[PDB]
This record gives C-alpha cells, structure tokens and sequence, in this order.
C-alpha cells in the first residue's frame, strides 16, 4: 500500500538524525476545557514554544544541515515576512552558515527586528510580491545563493514531519490529528509522518474562510487559488498551495474544514483564559475547528491532538483581542 | 473494519485501569546480538521479570480483580502444574481472596513450592488429566468456587493484552510482534491490542514442533488437536487450543511458525550469553522463531518485539542446557 511520493518515511527519519541535540521536541499536554467541549480527549502541541515561536525552524534546520558543505558555502536566501524568516535565521546562526533574508518593505516591525536578532542580513526590498520575489531572484542570479523554499521543498516539508513521530512517540493510540494550511509543508510533512506508520490515524486539515488555496485544490481535485481577503491567521494567508505539498495532501489528509474570523479569535481568548498558552491566528486555526462543531464526528469519545503552530503575535494584537468584550 | 469477538480494546483498556498500580511494565530493551544475527532491530519484552516469573499473573489479576464482592466472597478455583498456579496464587494474595489450586500429582517440585509461598491453598490431586480435572470439578460443585480459566476466558486474555499496549508505548514504530502460543490467551489479547490500534503491525505466532494445537487450527481452519510429544517449551505444551483464543487467532494473527527442540534450547542459550537473561523454553520460542530463518522477510531493516513469555525454569535444567557442548 505504498505511494510514489516527492517525500517519504525514511525522508522523516533523516530528518530526526539531522535535528537530533539540535531542535528538540516540545510539550503536549491534555486541554481539560477543550476535552470538555468536544466532549473527547483534546491534547494540544506546542510548536509555540518551538525555537523562534513556531515550528518553521524544523523544516529550515533541516534542509540547511543537508547541505553539503559546497553548497553551505554558497550562502542561502529566503523570503518571507514572518515566522519562516525567523527560522531560516536561527538555523543559519546555528549551523555557522551566511544567510540573506528578503523581506517587503511593510513587513510587521517586531519580525523584522527578531530576524535582524537571530543573525541573518535581512534585506527590506519591495512593496510589491514581484518587486519582493524579483529582489530574491536577483540576489541568487549575482550571487549564487540556495533559495530556502517556505514549503515546497521536500527537505523542509521532511523537517515538519519529525511533529508527527513525537506526537505517536508521546501518545500512541492517537485518533485525530489537527492541522492549520498554509502553503501545505506543515500536514504534508505530518501526513508522511502518521499515514507511514499507522494510516488508521485521521490527518484533518484546517484554513480560515477568507482564503484557502488548499482546501478549494483538494475539493476541485487539481490546483486552483482561492483568496477573498485577509485574515487573522496571517501566518496561513496563501492563495496557491505548492506542488509538492498538493500531490502530498490529495493523497493522504482526510479532511479540510473552513473556520471563520470570529472563531480563529474566539479559540485564541478560549487559549489564553482556559489553557494560558499565547497563540497567533495560525496557530489557534486548529482549536478553531475543535469548536466550530464540524469535527464532531471525529472527536466524540476519541484522543486528538491539535497543532498549536505559532506564537508570534505582536502585543499589540493580543492587547486588542483580550480587550474585546470577552 | 470492526469485528465481532468475544474480547475487544475496552476489555483491556479495562485491564489497563484494574492493573495501574498493581501490575507493572517490564522492561523491553533492544538485543544488540538478535539485531546483527537478523539484519533487523530486535527488542525483548522481558515478562520473565514480571511477578512470579511470567506474565499470567496480570490475565489472572484481571478476572479476579474484576470479580464482584459477592463474586470473591465464593472464593475461586484454578488448576494449573507450572506458571497460572502462581499466578493466581499471587492475585489472591494482593486482592485478599480465598484461592485453591489444584495441581496434578507430578508436578514439578519448585512450582508446588512457589504457588504455596504466594499464599492460596495448593491441593495436589491425580495422576492423571482426568483425575486432576475431576477434583476441580468436585470442587466447583462442593464449595461454589469460581473456576479460573488459564487462557479460555474474556477477561483473561483481556490482561494479556497489557502487554500490546505497553509495546506500542514503548515503540510506536514497531513492525512485528513475535508471541508464543499454548492455549492462546497471550497472544489472543495481545492481537487484540495492537491490530485495534495499528494494524499495519504483525502479530505472528510460535509454537513447538512437538505440539502445535493453534498452528494446525489455523492452517486447517477449525479447532483440530495436535501432540506427537512433550517439549522443552512446556509452558505452551497444550494439545488444543480454547474456543475464544482461536477464533481470535484466525481473525488477527499474521502467522505461525514452528520450532524444533534444538532450536529452542539455542535459543536459551543465545539469551543466556549474548543477553544475560534466564528463559524457560516458552520465553524462548519466539527468540527461537528469530534465528530458524523462517521470520527472515518480515524483519530485515524492520523492527520487531520478541516476547519473552517466562524465565521459570528449575536451575537444575539451567545447568544442564548450560553444560552442553555449547
Ligand atoms: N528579537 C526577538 C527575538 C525573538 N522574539 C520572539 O521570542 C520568542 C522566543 O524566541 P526564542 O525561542 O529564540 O527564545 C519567539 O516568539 C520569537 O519570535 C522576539 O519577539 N524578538
Ligand atoms: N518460593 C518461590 C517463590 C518465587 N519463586 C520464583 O522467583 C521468581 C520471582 O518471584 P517474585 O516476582 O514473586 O519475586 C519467579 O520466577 C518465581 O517463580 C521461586 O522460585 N520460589
Ligand atoms: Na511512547
């Protein structure tokens, strides 16, 4: 019962070897509200507390330690205006590596300044996602540098699937796992990860009304964007999921459900004053679904572990969403 | 994908809760010389260093534990000449109920020895099946005792199966399951454990050339007796198998092989010298089934768990299967 995919089991594995005494497993603890909500075992994964806030220094880790050294010593660009930056950062801090970061001009200040932190250049080019991307395109045209993809990589989605060997490394009869969508390297790399191993385990995906490229390409049954507008969860903002990751998704998620901006912000405030943990929007998408009543089905007298992917909110926003009347 | 047996995953999630703080986990390290000689991971599941010496005393803690008050108050019955003697001596004494054994006269010196320290009443009756079976018998009429099945009993098997939830815990990446076979109860309830949970796991059988009642019902498809003599594993020394154990078998078990005399005694020595640990030849069958060949396609670059059912056998056996020109 095999599949002919761009990433597979033994990808996950390296992987594990290759972050191994580097980037190191986080906290799963039991939610006693959510459990009593959904009625079921609600178990949430803390890649908020993951280096740099959220799970992106993985698949960054990585795909950069499989370099060879050649290669290490051409020097890496990425691009990006959030927590993927931050992890392309650190990772390149931590494995002595020179590392550019193109980041558009209007980035959020707070992940500008953390990225300047973590030691890579970043470079502050465009208001535009050409005049952005174009700036990435000429940096590796002159100066030969490896481009370090957000998702559709099979080295990076690999590096987000070590998630999904804690997660049956620290709950074994494991249900259902929940997972936000962006470009798609988070599930995919978990899909991998669960389905190799025990295929009886629901991978459900999950991205916010406003825009989901993913879930309208896995119910068209090929690619197709899909952005009304904006949203909270900003680090899942992506109208066109990558190749790799949609050929991953077809195959072996289970489901994608949609939520709304009210839920994404009523899970975060049911985070914060039920379970004190800090949650981005991206990050709560999850939690979002686990309320929204559409997994019911699923959860009901049953163990399932929610994807707590980031953390990287500024106070600001949290000032804002606290305060509200909730 | 369910099924209609007579025991399912909430009998030994049941188990599970019965034993918690009574019965304990043992120990399932990896083989360093089983793993070279198969090409493969090999771990030992070390039941031999459970109480009493086998892992019956968690099937037999299960039923007496989940008797009601009424129930223990008739005081309980059990006839067994090696290790569900003990077992069920030890339950009585840790649940504070009245227990008999009935034990055929012939039985080994140590094990009348070792189920009268563990506190029930040891009634040594019959030279004979018929003679040892009958006293239980007049016993279960006479005083209104409960008779306490060595395998052929819901939850008997149920607390066998602690021992497939415990492997998934301790390897959630594991691919076989290599389980001796007597009457079935053991590697019934262990079955049950993991294909409920992950059934992309093997679960495959052992037993002695000698005697083989479960592999000739299974090969034949339905209950057909085999004994062409006595055997070094003569813990799992049972002609035909249960009513239960066997439907069980036929659903869920991958396969079963067969073992020589020589093959076992092998065996112990193997994991006498390159393990460090004491086996009786049951513990040792599927340690046994590792080195035949026969196992050679399920566990080249896989991992397996080898149970070692029972370490209870007299030193003077030790000393001679030790003393051979090996
Ligand atoms: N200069 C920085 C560096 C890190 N951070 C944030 O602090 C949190 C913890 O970072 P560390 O794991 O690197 O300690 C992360 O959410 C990260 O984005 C920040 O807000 N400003
Ligand atoms: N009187 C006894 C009591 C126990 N034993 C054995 O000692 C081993 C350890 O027993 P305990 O777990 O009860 O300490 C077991 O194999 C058991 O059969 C024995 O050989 N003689
Ligand atoms: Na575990």
């Amino acid at each position: 019962i095999t599949y002919d995919l761009p990433v597979a089991i033994e990808d996950i594995l390296e992987a594990k070897k290759r972050l191994a005494g580097k980037i190191y497993k986080t906290g799963m603890p039991r939610s006693n509200y959510f459990s009593e909500r959904c009625k079921g075992e609600i178990f949430l994964k803390f890649e908020n507390m993951q280096r740099t806030g959220s799970f992106k220094i993985r698949g960054a880790f990585n795909k950069l330690s499989s370099l060879t050294e050649a290669e290490k010593r051409k020097g890496v660009v990425a691009c990006s205006a959030g927590n993927h930056a931050q992890g392309v950062s650190l990772s390149c801090a931590m494995l002595g590596i020179d590392g550019k970061v193109v980041m558009p001009k209007g980035a959020p200040k707070s992940k500008v300044a953390a990225t300047c932190d973590y030691s890579a250049e970043v470079v502050l080019h465009g208001d535009n996602f050409n005049d952005t991307i174009a700036k990435v395109s000429e940096i590796v045209e002159t100066e030969g540098r490896i481009f370090i993809p957000p998702y559709d990589d099979p080295k990076v989605i690999a590096g987000q699937g070590t998630i999904g060997l804690e997660i049956m490394e620290d709950l074994y009869d494991v249900d259902n796992v929940i997972v936000p969508i962006g470009g798609g390297g988070l599930i995919a790399g978990i899909a991998i990860a669960i389905k190799s191993i025990n295929p009886t385990i629901k991978v459900i995906g999950v991205q916010a009304e406003n825009v989901h490229g993913m879930a309208a390409s896995y119910y068209t049954g090929e690619i197709t964007t899909h952005r009304t507008t904006g949203t909270l969860a900003d680090g899942c903002d992506v109208s066109r999921p990558g190749n790799l990751t949609y050929e991953i998704v077809r195959e072996l998620v289970d489901d994608i459900v949609l939520v709304s901006e009210d839920e994404i912000r009523n899970s975060m405030i049911a985070l914060i004053q039920r379970n004190k943990v800090i949650t981005e929007g991206a990050g709560a998408l999850a939690c979002a679904a686990l309320l929204s009543g559409k997994l019911d089905s699923h959860i009901q007298n049953r163990k399932t572990v929610s994807i707590i992917s980031g953390g990287n909110i500024d106070l600001s926003r949290v000032s804002q969403i606290t305060g509200l009347v909730d």
